[PDB]
């Protein structure tokens, strides 16, 4: 029976009593699915893993992302992803790994192998409780919204629910995924930005976040079906170095709440693949 | 020698290695005022104090003030924070202590008594780096104006400017404390308005921010005129009892880039 330790009123929790280089009993991989779907994020400390350890732990939860050949290429490991003037509004740099394709990933799993002393601090909210702090009519009216999802890589377009569908619980999360979602379809080019900013300024209100500060060892394992995630811009600053190291778990096609599917608009799959290795 | 931690790239440090149930000698004070002054914000864990000894860590960097409102039998000077529709923008809810006062206080300390499992963190921002990171023409732009700070229970008005300098340190901040700080003197009602949300969104974005989870005997120390702070919401939320109480330190009116003071509108100081 592993621990469970809640970070904030509604996201992240650390785990402990589990001994990530070791195969897990049947009981330990659902207790730490339960708390991930129910935390959002779950973390764990002092876990000092190969990429062999770290696939294999993945591989416990779903089937694993194949990466792209350039951008975070691991050799001999291509299920491992390497880690090492803008605008700003209070939504930059947050969003949803690769909601640009039709097939976002369910989750991903992020280790520290290099962690500076400070600096590099993650967050994730959580779409979850953003959706359900809408008011009614607002909740309602996003309910049958669709929006369009762009990324170009250094070009994938999908039009996905703005209310996805949670496939194993059930929860509607608010699916705005603020770095790729581009316009809402069917209104506006004015009612589409007023409405996402709207709903980008809501999401990141400090109530649905958790912050973490990594440490070597450390590990997150966040469901992509209702988070979105911060990466930090203080590194890009100070000396030191910081490698981790990211595995990521092939997802479904979204479903919104009147049961239509998320549409590929345009896409390659290397593409596809540099988003999952860049995003 | 005490240990001083950082926490984020710019805000923010434990303090470890002191033991604040006893005098401190004047080498340790100097050494908190100091990593104080240097981090905006320093913070220590498991100093389990009563409010005598609070008041006995507090007067030894200044003069503690003496506030019915979270009244602690015996202890003026101590405060109590007890969990017993608004406009939600980014800014809302952070700000700098009593500034709608002339001589807000200079520093606070907040220690946790009764303390959630989970849910009440708070936050501070670096009103120094946000300054420093304003464009070369914002900042000489709001080097020039003051604001008027207001609070209604009494009903305290005073003139503040944007930028105050630091009497230690002479570093800049960006004194926009977002919950009093109402309009720019001298310029249009719409003019103030969006400028005042271009600073706020500005102070508050994560760059500049840190997180404190409390536990049980954490106190945290911070530096008022180089910050503002944000309280957390989620107290309600949750079923869990949530109990801090406070100290603050008499502070000097404030001055901007130009040596202009704050000026007293209305009300009497701290
Ligand atoms: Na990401
Ligand atoms: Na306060």
């Amino acid at each position: 029976s592993i621990e469970v330790t809640p970070l904030s009123a509604h996201i992240g929790a650390e785990i402990h009593g589990v001994d990530l280089t070791q195969k897990l009993e049947a009981r330990q991989i659902a207790e730490i699915r339960a708390a991930l779907l129910k935390w959002r994020v779950v973390f764990f400390r002092e876990q000092f893993l190969t990429h062999e350890q770290h696939v294999a732990f993945s591989a416990q939860f779903g089937e694993l992302t194949l990466g792209h050949p350039v951008f975070g290429h691991v050799e001999g490991h291509p299920e491992v992803y390497s880690i090492s003037q803008t605008l700003q509004r209070p939504w930059t740099g947050w969003h949803t790994d690769v909601t640009a394709a039709v097939n976002p990933p369910w989750a991903s799993i992020l280790r520290g192998v290099t962690i500076p002393p400070y600096g590099g601090d993650t967050q994730w909210t959580n779409l979850v409780a953003a959706y359900q702090k809408l008011s009614a009519p607002l909740r309602s009216f996003v309910d049958g919204l669709r929006g369009i999802h762009r990324f170009t890589p250094p070009i994938l377009v999908t039009e996905h629910p703005l209310v996805r569908v949670h496939p194993e619980t059930g929860e509607r999360a608010l699916y705005v995924s603020p770095s790729f979602l581009k316009s809402i379809v069917g209104v506006s080019p004015r009612e589409s930005q007023v409405l996402l900013e709207l709903l980008w300024e809501h999401v990141t209100r400090p109530e649905f976040t958790v912050r973490f500060k990594w440490q070597a060892g450390s590990v997150a394992f966040w469901d992509n079906r209702a988070t979105a995630h911060l990466a930090p811009t203080d590194i890009f600053d100070l000396d030191f170095d910081r490698q981790l190291y990211r595995t990521t778990l092939v997802g479904d096609v979204p479903v919104g709440p009147d049961g239509t599917q998320s549409v590929a608009i345009e896409g390659s799959p290397v593409s596809a693949a540099a988003a999952v290795a860049l995003n």
